[PDB]
């Protein structure tokens, strides 16, 4: 129930112990006044260092004056803060506003097309998001519905996306979740501890070409539905193939415990595991952050099921593009398909109680 | 605690200990056959005895013939039972199947239009119900999607509703939640410890007319929307006025503390409490136990969220009915609209291990 701190050289909420909930928010920008936008991103800083200690914004949920609205809509009164993080990214398309366009970094890339894509345009895309994670979903959707508000008339919800339940680690030492497809997910990460392998994967540096995402990251989102009717009747010797590790353990095919080295060989040529592992792309090396979801049925007599996944790194270009482009031949292609994408830059960290988010950028 | 007994004279899930998360599904029957709907039943039956006990169904989820798939689709191992419970409920339209047209109990009333509905048919209706109620919610998913497995063939998934309500991990067990509209839901209702309120305003009786259902309930299902950015441009003094309570303690007008009892002469006329009130509806008192929803944005931008509402009673005539009629000048229809409805009856219990969901009415 404790609060993560909100100040530092990085944001919180990559690194940080993965929790339990998700409510993610992309928003188009609605004003082309620079001063007005940098206002918000103050203002809404103030409210985010209330927020993730567990304080209502402004000047509280009620004993303000009858005749006015409450700054804070009151549902989060009484709850601890329940490790709640807010992360903030910027889209590419932010980039064509403010006078900003030579500001866009090149680690920014915008991805190609991949084969079997068939990507919604409206749950895709976006100038800004909010990554707000929680092991409480009441105070992950108290965050993100009080910054909408504040930023009436200067920002716009373009879509969202709740995770019921987490299928990722930042935490080895803890329980590897499952994902719908019922096999763990998340054994072979990168750990919150693993200060090395952070700076060489994850965080932007100064000599990499853009001083003001110094400390910051690159994310990317993808909706991705899975076909559950066709994996339901599959056997149990199909699942394990597909992936390259057992059902029960989690172990690599022949070995013994989850944790345990792959020895890749031993696999399917195209099995997901051995696609997708740094010795088969050159050494890419991802931090993977995502959660399940499941929006009701399909229409068709069925529950609707499947992962939003979402990748950190310190570059799209050397990290997700050389691994999803591996993935072309993936046995998991046919019980997936990819519905929604976006990239955003996450800049870095607000270093203490004067700054802001953005600040580096603006 | 951690488990609940799934076996009793009522089924669970109702006068139980109110967990943090539901997975609430309705199912359409596709098959004509009675035989092979009551075989359905027993097997369903079968797997909700080890779900509710956090095991795996039929032979497990792993470690089997390799050429077959698994019987337990393994999204739960390595959770616990998180106090899950499993409740069964019967549409109106089960009883045009089967030949049961007479076996319909009365207090099973299809509910008339009240003004204001703007009810989707798709997410209204159904022929069965379960209700999974879990502290954690991938267990209650599990309990679902694998219900709906083992079905598959003789049933389809008409609608499905996830739901929140308190985290108890970080809240204490006492304190009221609040609802999305940041006001204390929950102060006056009847307590799973009330044994006399519950025979007198929510189990069926046998002298009430139906005797399959004697230890049962009858449920009313309310999806029920939230237009949450109007709601959030309102006064603090139009909010509170609304509810006839204050927003920070959840006192009644002119009181002092959540739990004192109001006085209903120093509300507004139309305030939601006293409309809603016993004494208003003539004695009528409802078990509530409904659940927060979080579904997404629409196309406009707005947070799709409300209130997924659930009622139990002894007959819905004499519960559900007369109090939403009672609020059909409420105040708080400004901001709310219902947008799905379903109603069942919810049978008497499993009384040991060779008994089976739905014994009472198929013999
Ligand atoms: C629904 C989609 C997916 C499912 C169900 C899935 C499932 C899994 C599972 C079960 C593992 C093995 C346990 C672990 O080490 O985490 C794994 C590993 C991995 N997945 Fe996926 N995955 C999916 C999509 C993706 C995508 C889109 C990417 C990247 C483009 C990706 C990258 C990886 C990586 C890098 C590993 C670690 C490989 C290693 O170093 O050993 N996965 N995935
Ligand atoms: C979004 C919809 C609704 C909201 C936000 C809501 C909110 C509330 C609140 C805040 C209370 C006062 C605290 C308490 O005693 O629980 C209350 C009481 C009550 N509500 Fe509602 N309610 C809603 C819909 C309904 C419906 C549809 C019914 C019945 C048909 C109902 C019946 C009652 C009853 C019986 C009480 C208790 C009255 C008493 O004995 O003091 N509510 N509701």
């Amino acid at each position: 129930g404790s609060a993560v701190p909100f100040h530092g050289a990085h944001q919180a909420g990559i690194a940080t112990p993965v929790q339990d909930r998700l409510h993610f928010a992309a928003f188009d920008v609605t004003t082309e006044d620079r001063a007005a936008f940098v206002a918000l991103l103050k203002e809404w800083t103030a409210a985010a260092r209330r927020l993730t200690a567990g304080h209502a914004v402004g000047e509280g949920a009620y004993g303000g004056l009858p005749e006015a609205p409450p700054d804070d809509t009151g549902e989060a009164l009484g709850l601890k803060p329940s490790r709640l993080t807010l992360t903030i990214g910027f889209g590419p398309s932010l980039f064509t506003r403010f006078g900003l366009a030579d500001l866009r970094p090149e680690a920014l890339a915008d991805l190609p097309k991949f084969p079997g894509d068939n990507l919604d345009r409206a749950r895709s895309g976006g100038d800004l998001c909010v990554q707000a994670c929680a092991d409480d979903p009441q105070v992950a959707v108290h965050a993100i519905r009080n910054l909408a508000r504040i930023g009436f008339g200067k920002v716009v919800v373009r879509w969202s996306q709740l995770g019921f339940g987490k299928t990722s680690s930042t935490t080895p030492d803890k329980q590897t979740p499952r994902n719908l497809l019922g096999f763990k997910d998340g054994t072979r990460n990168i750990a919150g501890t693993e200060k090395d392998r952070l700076d060489r994967f994850v965080w932007a540096a100064e000599k990499d070409g853009t001083p003001w995402m110094t400390g910051g990251s690159y994310l990317v989102a993808r909706r991705i539905r899975m076909h559950i009717e066709t994996w339901d009747r599959a056997s149990l010797q199909e699942q394990e193939d597909v992936f390259g590790r057992d059902k029960g353990e989690g172990a690599p095919v022949g070995k013994a415990k989850e944790r345990d080295e792959p020895f890749l060989k031993a696999m399917k040529p195209d099995a997901h595991v051995r696609l997708a592992h740094p010795d088969s792309n050159g050494g890419a090396t991802l931090l993977r952050r995502g959660y399940s979801f499941t929006d009701g049925t399909d229409g068709l007599g069925r529950l609707d099921a499947g992962l939003f996944f979402l990748a950190y790194q310190r570059d799209i270009r050397t990290g997700f593009v050389p691994v999803q482009r591996n993935l072309a031949t993936d046995a998991l292609n046919e019980y997936i398909q990819h519905v929604g994408s976006a990239v955003f830059a996450v800049p870095p960290g607000v270093r203490d109680a004067d700054d802001w988010w953005g600040s580096t950028l603006f």
